[PDB]
């Protein structure tokens, strides 16, 4: 009784941000999130415009954007609205609740003003979520909890992962899902986003480990692949994005069955 | 055979940043780190100038500084040099190694250019440290690993804490110690910095829990207290800093004994 993305978008307990995401995933036949860790606004915008039709989501890295301004983010929003994708900021919110709220709302970046989605580590306990929610729930935002990590020696295993799932399911007005390597919640209202994805086997020199779209979506039951270097380092980024999109989409269809 | 801060500064395996810190702690009779989560550069600078003599370290929050510029940090460095304290940025580095290095070096904040110390969560595995080190070791910097957290529901316990200690002791060319609630390493070359500290019992509304300087330094064996609201919210911040300094310093002396 596994439901399509379009049907999950209508579930009673679905979060509005998750519903918007699931609907556009179904409409566009894409479950690909591009991770755009680029230092130049022009490259970010040119990637978002050219690859926008191929992605359901753009993971931004504003901490590395040398020429960040809030106007760059206004232009990115225009592309996200045009092409229909969500903006997910990479910043790892991972402080006590009191401090995280100011990190999310304030400073020069004003992340909550333009990010549809943010992610948090659960290591501080549920106060990290409660603090983020005091800013994000009024701003109609969603959050992902990092329940598992792709890198060698990850401590996000076992009881840590279970605590992330419990924290999500108790803050469902704000938490829309997980960064994980596999399905970790049995509740279909939650999204599963999986980084550490390439078409070819391997890793990097600093602990990254890759699995394929077919493995992560098809066998491990995740919903969305997050891909950085497998696209960003390719010569033709559009073609690369299409290969990842078609891989992740067909893996989803085949797991759904008739 | 517990050694004074000044003797620890001379240990064979001491990191140069730790040695500088330990020497100034001994010289100034201060084991207080002020956490300055303020939104205005003028307030940050006025606090750093007035409280500089009373602290061994200033924990900055540049993600919330509304009027951040690199020149503000140049002025902060001038105060840190004058009054003799280290600058410790709060940003929770907690990504895979490849991504964390750009977060530390780049963007608008260029954290590695002005921060003596940074902190990392160990949840990604040791690649987080290896990535930070590829920027910080050439820049002569130090790192603290978050081995325990002060907040309710913290998952930084048990085997997680042990993994942080192992990661520190295998990256001693760069890791100078821990954010922890107590002594977690038996090796005296490592610093222990403890947040969640107030003179009075209690907590906040978002999971923070407080213990006193006497408890954390004297009974739990930590080296340095990190204090935010207990100073920042007081009317006379200088007096408050002196009360925290005298509390933490005497607790250290009494544990050292004859
Ligand atoms: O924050 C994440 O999405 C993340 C979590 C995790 O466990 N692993 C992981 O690789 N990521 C991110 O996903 C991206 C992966 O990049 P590539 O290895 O270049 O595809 C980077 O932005 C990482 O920060
Ligand atoms: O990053 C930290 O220093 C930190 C770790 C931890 O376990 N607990 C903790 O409170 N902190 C930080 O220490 C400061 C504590 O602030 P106050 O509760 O206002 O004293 C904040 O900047 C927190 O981000
Ligand atoms: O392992 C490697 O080095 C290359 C890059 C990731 C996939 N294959
Ligand atoms: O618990 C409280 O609310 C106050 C503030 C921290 C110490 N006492």
């Amino acid at each position: 009784m596994e439901l399509s993305f379009g049907a999950r978008a209508e579930l009673p307990r679905i979060h509005p941000v998750a519903s918007k995401l699931l609907r556009l995933m179904q409409k566009k036949e894409t479950n690909l999130c591009l991770s755009a860790d680029v230092s130049l606004a022009r490259e970010l915008l040119q990637l978002a415009d050219a690859l926008g039709p191929s992605i359901c989501m753009l993971k931004t890295h504003v901490d590395i954007l040398n020429d960040f301004t809030l106007d760059v983010m206004k232009e990115l929003i225009t592309l996200a609205k045009c092409h229909e994708f969500l903006i997910f900021e990479n910043r790892k919110f991972a402080d006590i609740g009191n401090t995280v709220k100011k990190q999310y709302e304030g400073g020069i970046f004003k992340i909550a003003s333009w990010a549809d989605l943010v992610n948090a580590h659960v290591v501080p306990g549920s106060g990290v979520v409660k603090g983020l929610q005091e800013v994000g729930l009024p701003l109609h935002r969603g959050c992902l909890l990092i329940a598992e990590m792709s890198s060698t020696g990850s401590l996000a295993t076992g009881d840590y992962t279970r605590a992330a799932v419990r924290m999500a399911e108790e803050h469902s007005e704000f938490v829309v899902g997980f960064i994980s390597g596999s399905r970790v919640s049995m509740k279909p209202e939650f999204l599963h986003l999986t980084p550490g994805v390439q078409l070819e086997a391997g890793g990097d020199n600093l602990g990254q480990q890759y699995n394929s779209p077919q493995e992560v979506i098809g066998k491990r039951g995740s919903d969305i692949i997050i891909v950085g270097r497998g696209i960003i380092s390719a010569a033709d980024r559009l073609e690369a994005a299409e290969m990842y999109r078609k891989a992740a989409w067909e893996a989803y269809l085949s797991r759904l069955g008739v």
